[PDB]
């Protein structure tokens, strides 16, 4: 029993941090066979950031200019080109520490782990989920560009994120590891807002089944409720609305705790009325929105 | 910018992990040398449990009744030994991935990270504190036992913790590396309830500082308070009492901000009065606690 906000082990991933530098700028790269992934802010002094074009930055920049370190030995680059937001490093040695890997484009509501890095050092591992507005609630400082986020399916590691930029809101944007940001951020210095941050719905039905399952029970109540008057009081606390997708993603946390998921949306709907009332649930005051029906489904049983 | 409940980077410690089985009970072991720790539970059946008595049971036991497996590889176990409710297999192979570690007992109110394994195998990794209760609020399973908790300084792994049990109120219990509980627990299958579980005030306060980093200032107030006012305040919500040793660890926190740890007594004196009202402090309802200054410094600096 217990519920805690837990990363996947970052072992794997530790193992392909590397530093890159390209003129006075060092950030982390991400080391898979014989290439080298980072932001291509890389090759951008501070006056470049507000409005760079990264094409002709670029031209400027050859293989020799970008110093990668793999722990205290330098590699060899062979080979530069650019991928979207990301430069890809070709170097004349595979990692030998490459785990079996892929690169996966993730959808809002979906969590992953986050392995911060700082010289291409890694400094901690904390959970993450892809917000609806397409930033994530990070923890980064200076020079935690080109930390990633991944998920591992037993010896998989799947790279889903590529920290870019920090928003002036102190919120985090970035790319999946084929360059590509989420949402419609790009890598510039520039006014870029973020869009509302609603509530991941069935993350917190998902989250309710957790705490069911672990004696946290409190919460349940005798009402039940139907998909289209629960998306009603959804969209007025500005959750996102539960289709019936969620709802058969939600099946065997249902079967588990023998709670029909339209009773769990009752009881929702009454916590977002209602209020907690000074109460707390799995050791929280408010509805935790950044766990998967997978990652309460494999906490809950042990996946390794 | 942000503040996440960060663990240390998993690695050092994954490469340790291995499955000790003695007859028909599998758990996690620790291999650091030559050395398998493993909690001295593993003899024991279902039925010793309820009151096993350790010695009795271990002279029935050989080093061949010991099976330690390594990823897919069988240990010769050449000896065995009990250190107070740690069992100590020693191993005719010395751990190639053993880091530079230490065993150290932690005091309450100090955090680690959690690498909670199944099977010898990984499956996530979380940050705990040490309740000053001396239990730990973790997540664990059957086959958790013999996880550890764990600090890292640099390249230095200092185990704090080794996972035994789950009280019957799903809080968790174990010993440091030694074999010593923390608190008053016993490896016995019986009524062990646990003292009142207290908030850790200079971890409160260290997140308070941490968030008064980060943005998060709306709860500062024009109000001061004296060491000896706060701790009226703190006994009455179950809060532990601040001494000048707090007041003195919370000296750079304080610099870094220019907010007199007693102005900031005030603001959570403040906020346990009257409560957040709805509001939020580092996305958190509540007052978090497992925060040492050390972790909020680290993470707010990116110590590597
Ligand atoms: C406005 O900056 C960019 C815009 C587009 C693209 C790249 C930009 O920055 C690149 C460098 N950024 C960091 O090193 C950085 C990342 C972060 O998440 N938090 C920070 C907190 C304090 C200082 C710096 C950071
Ligand atoms: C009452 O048990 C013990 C008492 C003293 C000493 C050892 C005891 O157990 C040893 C085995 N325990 C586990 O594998 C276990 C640990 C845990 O933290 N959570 C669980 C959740 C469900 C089922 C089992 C567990």
């Amino acid at each position: 029993s217990g519920f805690r906000k837990m990363a996947f082990p970052s072992g794997k991933v530790e193992g392909c941090m590397v530093q890159v530098t390209c003129g006075t700028t060092t950030l982390n790269g991400l080391w898979l066979d014989d290439v080298v992934y980072c932001p291509r802010h890389v090759i951008c002094t501070s006056e470049d950031m507000l409005n760079p074009n990264y094409e002709d930055l670029l031209i400027r920049k050859s293989n020799h200019n970008f110093l990668v370190q793999a722990g205290n030995v330098q590699l060899r680059v062979i080979g530069h080109s650019m991928q979207n937001c990301v430069l890809k490093l070709k170097v004349d040695t595979a990692n030998p520490k490459t785990p079996k890997y892929k690169f996966v484009r993730i959808q809002p509501g979906q969590t992953f782990s986050v392995l911060a890095c700082y010289n291409g050092s890694p400094s901690g591992v904390y959970q993450c989920a892809m917000r609806p507005n397409f930033t994530i609630k990070g923890s980064f400082l200076n020079g935690s560009c080109g930390s990633v986020g991944f998920n591992i399916d037993y010896d998989c590691v799947s790279f889903c994120y590529m920290h870019h930029m920090e928003l002036p809101t102190g919120v985090h944007a970035g790319t999946d590891l084929e360059g590509n940001f989420y949402g419609p951020f790009v890598d510039r210095q520039t006014a870029q807002a973020a869009g509302t941050d609603t509530t991941i719905t069935v993350n917190v039905l998902a989250w309710l089944y957790a705490a069911v399952i672990n004696g946290d029970r409190w919460f349940l109540n005798r009402f039940t409720t139907t998909l289209n008057d629960f998306n009603l009081v959804a969209m007025k606390y500005n959750y996102e609305p539960l289709t019936q997708d969620h709802v058969d993603i939600l099946g065997p946390l249902s079967a588990q705790t023998g709670i029909a998921v339209l009773d769990m949306c009752a009881s929702l709907k009454e916590l977002l009325q209602n209020g907690m009332n000074g109460r707390t649930i799995l050791g929280s005051a408010l509805l935790e929105d950044e766990f998967t029906p997978f990652d309460v489904v494999r906490q809950c049983s042990g996946v390794t």
